DNA sequence: AACACTCGTCGCCCAGAGTTCACCTTGGAGCCAGGGACGGTTCATTTGGGGTGCCGGAAACGGACGCGTACAGGCCGTATAATGGGAGCTGTCACGGATGCA
C-alpha cells in the first residue's frame, strides 16, 4: 500500500516522502500533487485534470500556481541528478 | 386277571389387612401492632476545574509578480545548365432523346 517510484517513496498513513532514505516536509497542496501525480506514473496529466483533482473546482484564479507548485516539487525532490518530473509543453507533466 | 391301600378337594373356622368410619389435639397461617434505619430525596457548599477571545508573534504557505529560456512554426534564400505527362483499358443492354452534322 506503500506508493512508490524508484527514488521517491511516499506513504500515505504517515505523511512523509522519503528519497531512498531521505524524508522532507512538504506543504499540504504540493503532498496532494506529489500524491496524485506517484499514483499516475507514466501518465501524462493535463492542466485542467490538475487543478480539477487537486485543487477544488472553484478554482477561478490563473494556471501558473501549479507551475510554480512543480517548480517546487522539482527543487525539492529532482534535486538529483536526473530529472523524474518532465514536462510536455501544452499538455502537463508526467513523473518518469 | 384278582386283590387291598394313600392322595385333591372342598367346606368350614378363627385371626388380622387395611380400610373405612369416625373420635380428640396443636402448631399453626396469617392478621395486626409497633419500631427502627435507610435509602431515596433534597438542598447548603467548594473551590478543582473547564474555558476563552484575542493576540505578540513566529513560522509556514499560498500565490503574485517580474523576468529569463525554449522549441515550433514561419519566412527566406540558395546563380553551369537543367524549357511541352504517362497511362488508360476500354466484352451491357435496353433505349429516349438531344445532338452535332446531315
Amino acid at each position: 500500500v506503500r506508493l512508490t517510484f524508484a527514488d521517491i517513496e511516499l506513504d500515505e498513513e504517515t505523511h512523509e516522502v522519503w528519497k531512498a532514505g531521505q524524508p522532507v516536509s512538504l506543504s499540504p497542496t504540493e503532498f496532494t500533487l506529489l500524491r496524485y501525480f506517484v499514483i499516475n506514473a507514466g501518465t501524462v496529466l493535463s492542466k485542467p485534470k490538475i487543478l480539477d483533482h487537486v485543487w477544488r473546482y472553484d478554482f477561478g484564479g490563473d494556471v501558473n500556481v501549479v507551475e510554480s507548485y512543480v517548480s517546487y516539487l522539482r527543487r525539492k525532490i529532482d534535486t538529483g541528478e536526473k530529472r523524474l518530473l518532465h514536462t510536455l509543453r501544452g499538455v502537463g507533466y508526467v513523473l518518469r
